[PDB]
RNA sequence: CCGACCCGUCUUGAAACACGGACCAAGGAGUCUAACACGUGCGCGAGUCGGGGGCUCGCACGAAAGCCGCCGUGGCGCAAUGAAGGUGAAGGCCGGCGCGCUCGCCGGCCGAGGUGGGAUCCCGAGGCCUCUCCAGUCCGCCGAGGGCGCACCACCGGCCCGUCUCGCCCGCCGCGCCGGGGAGGUGGAGCACGAGCGCACGUGUUAGGACCCGAAAGAUGGUGAACUAUGCCUGGGCAGGGCGAAGCCAGAGGAAACUCUGGUGGAGGUCCGUAGCGGUCCUGACGUGCAAAUCGGUCGUCCGACCUGGGUAUAGGGGCGAAAGACUAAUCGAACCAUCUAGUAGCUGGUUCCCUCCGAAGUUUCCCUCAGGAUAGCUGGCGCUCUCGCAGACCCGAGCCACGCAGUUUUAUCCGGUAAAGCGAAUGAUUAGAGGUCUUGGGGCCGAAACGAUCUCAACCUAUUCUCAAACUUUAAAUGGGUAAGAAGCCCGGCUCGCUGGCGUGGAGCCGGGCGUGGAAUGCGAGUGCCUAGUGGGCCACUUUUGGUAAGCAGAACUGGCGCUGCGGGAUGAACCGAACGCCGGGUUAAGGCGCCCGAUGCCGACGCUCAUCAGACCCCAGAAAAGGUGUUGGUUGAUAUAGACAGCAGGACGGUGGCCAUGGAAGUCGGAAUCCGCUAAGGAGUGUGUAACAACUCACCUGCCGAAUCAACUAGCCCUGAAAAUGGAU
RNA sequence: CUACGCCGCGACGAGUAGGAGGGCCGCUGCGGUGAGCCUUGAAGCCUAGGGCGCGGGCCCGGGUGGAGCCGCCGCAGGUGCAGAUCUUGGUGGUAGUAGCAAAUAUUCAAACGAGAACUUUGAAGGCCGAAGUGGAGAAGGGUUCCAUGUGAACAGCAGUUGA
RNA sequence: CGGCGGGUGUUGACGCGAUGUGAUUUCUGCCCAGUGCUCUGAAUGUCAAAGUGAAGAAAUUCAAUGAAGCGCGGGUAAACGGCGGGAGUAACUAUGACUCUCUUAAGGUAGCCAAAUGCCUCGUCAUCUAAUUAGUGACGCGCAUGAAGGAUGAACGAGAUUCCCACUGUCCCUACCUACUAUCCAGCGAAACCACAGCCAAGGGAACGGGCUUGGCGGAAUCAGCGGGGAAAGAAGACCCUG
RNA sequence: CAGGUGGGGAGUUUGACUGGGGCGGUACACCUGUCAAACGGUAACGCAGGUGUCCUAAGGCGAGCUCAGGGAGGACAGAAACCUCCCGUGGAGCAGAAGGGCAAAAGCUCGCUUGAUCUUGAUUUUCAGUACGAAUACAGACCGUGAAAGCGGGGCCUCACGAUCCUUCUGACCUUUUGGGUUUUAAGCAGGAGGUGUCAGAAAAGUUACCACAGGGAUAACUGGCUUGUGGCGGCCAAGCGUUCAUAGCGACGUCGCUUUUUGAUCCUUCGAUGUCGGCUCUUCCUAUCAUUGUGAAGCAGAAUUCACCAAGCGUUGGAUUGUUCACCCACUAAUAGGGAACGUGAGCUGGGUUUAGACCGUCGUGAGACAGGUUAGUUUUACCCUACUGAUGAUGUGUUGUUGCCAUGGUAAUCCUGCUCAGUACGAGAGGAACCGCAGGUUCAGACAUUUGGUGUAUGUGCUUGGCUGAGGAGCCAAUGGGGCGAAGCUACCAUCUGUGGGAUUAUGACUGAACGCCUCUAAGUCAGAAUCCCGCCCAGGCGGAACGAUACGGCAGCGCCGCGGAG
RNA sequence: GUCUACGGCCAUACCACCCUGAACGCGCCCGAUCUCGUCUGAUCUCGGAAGCUAAGCAGGGUCGGGCCUGGUUAGUACUUGGAUGGGAGACCGCCUGGGAAUACCGGGUGCUGUAGGCUU
């Protein structure tokens, strides 16, 4: 008839035997979920970024 | 001699008083097809595949093999997206031009962009050489740095299709409700120099009998009334007695009506009782029988709704029923036979060789789900991408020592509201006094008279005071949770922006350059993908904890364990304590032990405590409390004592006063108050006995004899009482 | 140095459900191969015989048997049993046990015969007691009827008797 | 299944068919609100198909009309069924003839009762006994009696119950006898059941052991009985739950 | 063809959780506080509650105010009508449950309004990191408000809700409508709505005692096990009762236990079955003792009674009613104590009760049917196995065999009452009224026995007798023992008769001597008496235990014993 | 040494009462034509400058309340980990680390940024 309910016995053992690891923190973040506005701005410059190539050399020489 | 319970199975737990198994032989259970998915092997490869057909002495093999190529039709792949109409995947640089207006017209090139990682490869200053040197011939190794960067990953761009928002151009044999193009978001199982196709094998899932065996049922078509049930037809049968209906005769009495008496007669779903038919009781016999319903005695009925043969009729959701769901061939709340059918089963049982390696879950979410699934988790297998190097042919290193990770600490830095604490702090609960002064508090005795007054009790206020809170809180731990401890960092410049804006502003991105003491300890090699079984009943212990009187009860948290685990110890035992396991020899331990069983104290072990006429004897754990003891042993506090304690033996224990109010005696003692004085050696106007009451005693108080220590109240060790259960018995 | 081989060093070893690997473990059949084995003795079976392997198992000796069988490389399965109140067959203990007890009852002598409680004959004692344990039919059976012979099996003891 | 098919029916209301109750005697009360059944269609409400009209280019849409049935209206309880409460009140108390109200479709009438029907209950009283949860008689606010079934009443009953006389082995309290067994023998000869087996106490353990631990102890092979155990056998529990 | 009727018939369904199921409840979808052990998460049919709504404002913005309460004042006016001042950290209000939050607020009052609108994505919460719901931050329109900064895409926050399929509506001078075109129609694309409350969402009434199957000890009914609330039995304190007097005998308020003979709680074993109540029969055990033996105490004069100790040896009965366990009554008695053993005991019985199928009544139900309501009728199977027990042969060893014995060990048995005498005695005012020794007998039990009495009787012994049969007499027989009278032997009956026993150590208790503790003291050392108890005797059996003693193998080759350490082995 | 405007932290800043205040300032104050609101020029808005520091405000004071920070409470309460520690239990002791809160007793009573004034 009855039996048990719920328990959380022998669930961090279950959790530890692959072991608990943390997000893979990696280099260039996505850009999900900024603001639509300043991304698109962003873009624009990436986009513009072209131009001024020559003054960018002239300045590294 | 030591060890040793019977296997299989379900189960948290099996040696179980849980089920199957008397024994032996033979048979006996994950198969085949189809379809997927992934992995592996093979061939060819932007293709691949003849499987259907055809051609080849038609055929021992050969029903094979070989070949087709204008037999590649076709399948799959090579293009996606949209419901659809439909549409449908190339960009980067140098420029001259409108106005290089965030854009329109062309050239020259190249051909899927860039950032950060990135095995490998390339260059490489400088080093390693011999008998030595000034001087260059050829190549080998190490090498700081630098370069091109595979696959793959993260990110930023770009392109195709759908759909929104904004907006301006372009095209024409149809100037249109025509067609095309742009920018910025967003939806797609896309593109971004293919990876598929065929065959084989393995695993997993599914449909099929589907691992094997198993229902109660449902449907179709037939066979039965030789038993029984009922109707009909035609036959057969039922001792002996009792009662005595109508009708009748005679005699008698009556005016009649009629009545009385004796016979006669022989009716009746009549009575006793054979045969027959039935079947009450013994709840008899028997109960592996004589018998799958019988036998003995006793019984019901026995001229009738009676018993019975044969012939007929009614047939299964039908019959037939004086009706019991009875009977319908030992079958009836729906017969029997065959078939559909190997029906279905989330349920039970079983499931066949060995060794090696790895090794669980009883938990999350959803489900007409709770004995089941899906899902995540836990598991295994297959790998792949990287890191340290692989060193000297024996040998011999010649500040700095890997990508990265962690059930851990340290250093910083946050987070919290439990434990505790608090209530003279809020919110609730709550005890008792104290001090004040207003009132529809009671009132208060002489105040009415202006309570002339002020006495008490209330309420109220004030300062205190006792006790509390899971659903209170000022304060507030321990344990705990997050983050950081660098090269993705720091610092210089420069460029872009349509965002922002006094500003060369802010922010973000991008491009070069320089910084290595690698910026705590300790340990460890990491990252990543695919497929995937079993499980999804749990239980126990320390501690925390809810309900309950409690429970070997029910429910949670943390860790460990049992399940899945043997071994040493606890005599015995799933969980306790120790410790985890290949087969052995030696040494040593753990926990636990060392009188004998039974290895080891057969030590000249140490110090004490304890006597039980129910002693005691080791985690879990297997039995006890309050309360007592002048048993004994310690300990605490206090008291008395040569100005003679204590205990014994012996005296006084009075006067007022046989004190007052209680009275019917209470005179010291049935009760209420107060505790005087003096004699002194002391005496309570009384600790008890008692007398009706007197009286007579005793005590506390003093004294005498006695001559050295003694007394009291507690306290806690062992022991004892408290302490009663059933077969004889358990450190 | 069978490179699918050989050699060295270090650490490690519990295991249900489950997963994987190896198997010079085992069964049956097919393609190859062993110029394999075999009537001078195959398979199978038995064995206080000798051994090998951790094991699954295997080899050899002895006996019985009397005609086929096996190793290796591949291939393919209706391929491995202790259980399923498993299927079929066989066999134990129980156990020379329960039992051969419903309806009164047999005895004597003789014959046949190897053999007599049971057959036959005679004598005796009983029973059914005419609603029979008598004499005849229907249904049903189908040769059981009758004579002779036998003593295998059957007649739950026996039989010289018998459906 | 079907045919103007068939049974009642070779029949015709003193007949067929369908029900209830159950001889005789005496009775069979009230309720048509409910659910049934039935009668009447009265203007009548609703009401399908078909048919009619209109709109439309047609599909189609709309409207008008309006069969049974249902609503509306009567009847019917020997149709199914049903048949109440609360207060006060008589010159001792106690009851309540009587009086108030609320309510129903009607409020259980005649009868009968601790009945085979009454919980409380072993009701109360009487009788039967020494003693009676039994029996009988009586009472009745009766949990929850009651009229096609109520109440009676001879005869009858393998029906249920109580008492009395007689009778007895039912018993006190057992004994003896007879037949057939059992028993022993000759012959013949099964079956059920069977993990292995079979002496106990306690312990622990799936919380009641034949096995394990600790103790008690243990002597071949057997016969006749026996019914304590083997949680004996017989059947995949019929109770309960789940599917 | 259409509408109605249609359990006559057909098919099917008749949720889940659940300290068993049902009834109850919703712990089934949500929300607050707590549980919850200071991150988060965390369960029970845990606790306290709430929800399926409400709002054109209670949404949005802006402005201006301050609330609850209290104190002091003012005509009617009072405890509460309005006006004024002061204090007022919120003690008010914010729709609702609760928690959080909020003061020139988020509250109150005004003014203007519709951001409760049109859109794409991302994210948080539950989470599998799926959906729904809800929510957060943006971005693009169109707006509202304010001077403006700003704020607003519903409600201050935590809840107030819903897939596929289908339907309905709205939008695109949109797509398709199948050879082409036009127009209706239909289909589609996007967004709302109609709902699944079992709230991740079937379309669903009963009954079965006539029942069935697969299973379940995952799950109740009976034993056992844990617990002991309840039941039962005790203890501690002593306010009181007890003519005075707490404790002779009791024990309020409190409080500590024990027991498993009550009833619960739980669900560990058993559902391929452990036969379920009571009675009968029979044995054993417990003591918390009713009687009896031995004692102590009393509010014990005697008698009777009461309390307590050692103590379970022995006994604890006959009946009416009821199925009863319980109960109650009658009567006897020394007493008529309480219990256990699978609520002992069904292959021991019985079957009255409960608890199948038939049937009647009452109540309930429309009905099938139901009822810890009443009533009546209702199959009780097997032992031959092992052990245990009861008896019966035997077995091992002493060379064989016999006689006579011993005793290890086991069993064990006696019990109670009355009458006479003591004795109308002690004691007592009286009423009443014992005891010790002794005597005579009985009860229950045990072991026998048959002289007597009784029973049996198939000596089938002897008469009598019925029916039949042998021709009759005589003699007999048959009738399953024909019937009956008397009856030997044997067996047998409290239905006759006989017999039934002695010590020891001691318990309780009462004492001696005697310290501890110059006194006392039954105790500490040492002593005494002491019983239905205990052990033994008497009695029953006699060990895989012994003793003493007897006889020990031919008339023929045949066996044996002792002496020899005699020999070879 | 102070003030004004705008603030940051938000009581060491608050609350009650008392004392002092030079110069600027801030205020109180005067008035309602205009702007604008009222039952009321009280508030709000506007136009002013006779008087006043009475009040706000600033500074100081109080064996002041509060608040802040210490000591005590106290290595107490509580607590991580350990034991085949004790005890019938309830609970308690020890080892290993951490470690509070009242009452009670002290000290303190705003700091400061930007801009602009006054103070010989
Ligand atoms: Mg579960
Ligand atoms: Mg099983
Ligand atoms: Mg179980
Ligand atoms: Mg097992
Ligand atoms: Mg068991
Ligand atoms: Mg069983
Ligand atoms: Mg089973
Ligand atoms: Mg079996
Ligand atoms: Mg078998
Ligand atoms: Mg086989
Ligand atoms: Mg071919
Ligand atoms: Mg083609
Ligand atoms: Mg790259
Ligand atoms: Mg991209
Ligand atoms: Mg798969
Ligand atoms: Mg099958
Ligand atoms: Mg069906
Ligand atoms: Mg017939
Ligand atoms: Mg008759
Ligand atoms: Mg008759
Ligand atoms: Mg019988
Ligand atoms: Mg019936
Ligand atoms: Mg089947
Ligand atoms: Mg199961
Ligand atoms: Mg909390
Ligand atoms: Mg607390
Ligand atoms: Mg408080
Ligand atoms: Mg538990
Ligand atoms: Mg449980
Ligand atoms: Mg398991
Ligand atoms: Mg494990
Ligand atoms: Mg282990
Ligand atoms: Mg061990
Ligand atoms: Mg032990
Ligand atoms: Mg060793
Ligand atoms: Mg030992
Ligand atoms: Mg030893
Ligand atoms: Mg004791
Ligand atoms: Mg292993
Ligand atoms: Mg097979
Ligand atoms: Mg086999
Ligand atoms: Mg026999
Ligand atoms: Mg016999
Ligand atoms: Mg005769
Ligand atoms: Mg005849
Ligand atoms: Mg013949
Ligand atoms: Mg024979
Ligand atoms: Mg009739
Ligand atoms: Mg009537
Ligand atoms: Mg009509
Ligand atoms: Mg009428
Ligand atoms: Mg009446
Ligand atoms: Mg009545
Ligand atoms: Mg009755
Ligand atoms: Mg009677
Ligand atoms: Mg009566
Ligand atoms: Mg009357
Ligand atoms: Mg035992
Ligand atoms: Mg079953
Ligand atoms: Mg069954
Ligand atoms: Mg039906
Ligand atoms: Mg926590
Ligand atoms: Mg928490
Ligand atoms: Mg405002
Ligand atoms: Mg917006
Ligand atoms: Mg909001
Ligand atoms: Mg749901
Ligand atoms: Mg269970
Ligand atoms: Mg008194
Ligand atoms: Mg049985
Ligand atoms: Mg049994
Ligand atoms: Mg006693
Ligand atoms: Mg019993
Ligand atoms: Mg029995
Ligand atoms: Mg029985
Ligand atoms: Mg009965
Ligand atoms: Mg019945
Ligand atoms: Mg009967
Ligand atoms: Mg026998
Ligand atoms: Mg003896
Ligand atoms: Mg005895
Ligand atoms: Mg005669
Ligand atoms: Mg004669
Ligand atoms: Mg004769
Ligand atoms: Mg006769
Ligand atoms: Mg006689
Ligand atoms: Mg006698
Ligand atoms: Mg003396
Ligand atoms: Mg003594
Ligand atoms: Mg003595
Ligand atoms: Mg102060
Ligand atoms: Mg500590």
């Amino acid at each position: 008839a009855k039996s048990k309910n719920h328990t959380t016995h022998n669930q961090s053992r279950k959790w530890h035997r692959n072991g608990i690891k943390k997000p893979r923190s990696q280099r260039y973040e996505s850009l999900k979920g900024v603001d639509p506005k300043f991304l698109r701005n962003m873009r624009f410059a990436k986009k513009h970024n072209k131009k001024g190539l020559k003054k960018m050399q002239a300045n590294n020489a």
